[PDB]
């Protein structure tokens, strides 16, 4: 089953942080825990997944370094609310995807398969 | 195709550095380029991949913070030559995996999706 503090859904385990970290640090945390920041490589399920969240944002594995792309995955085909061109990190909340400065400290979500 | 300076192999692009950096700086370099320090999450393929290398070592995403583990992956199941217990960072060369002080400046290898 999923490790303590993690949450199960389907065939994966998710970690919803309580603490807030900037994007780089959120990535390190997931990486150190044998996981990756949350991604939707199929470019589907964001709204559905968002139904378990509220208005607060969570960092996910989405950035615009060479165009918006899922970390380790394909390009983003979904709309991401981008208020300013300089925002290169993506976050998720109930109402969808939204860009933010990568320096903002937000909770984050890690994902890994249930062993 | 892979950007200039990068090399293709199958479904991914790799970056073999010429300059040397300590482990944290190498990890950071790959992350900032929308890639990650090389890992073998399936715990196989090290020897084969090493056939393209020589004696010089390259930093990879293998570290011992809470046991030897692949960043974003499972625990290490392959042997890593560790002559000193305090060496917490892993590197690769032709002959396999070897632990080293994380302060050593070595070349590094980044890995990202081919697009």
């Amino acid at each position: 089953m999923c490790p303590i503090l993690w949450t199960r859904n389907g065939s994966h385990c998710y970690y919803f942080s309580m603490e807030k970290k900037d994007w780089n640090s959120s990535l390190k945390f997931c990486a150190d825990k044998g996981s990756h920041l949350l991604t939707f490589p199929d470019n589907q399920g964001v709204k559905l997944f968002g139904e378990y969240l509220g208005q607060d944002f969570y960092w996910i594995g989405l950035r615009n370094i060479d165009g918006w792309r899922w970390e380790g995955g394909p390009a983003l085909s979904l709309r991401i609310l981008t208020n300013s061109l300089i925002q290169r990190c993506g976050a998720i909340h109930r109402n969808g995807l939204q860009a933010s400065s990568c320096e903002v400290a937000l909770q984050w979500i890690c994902k890994k398969v249930l062993y």
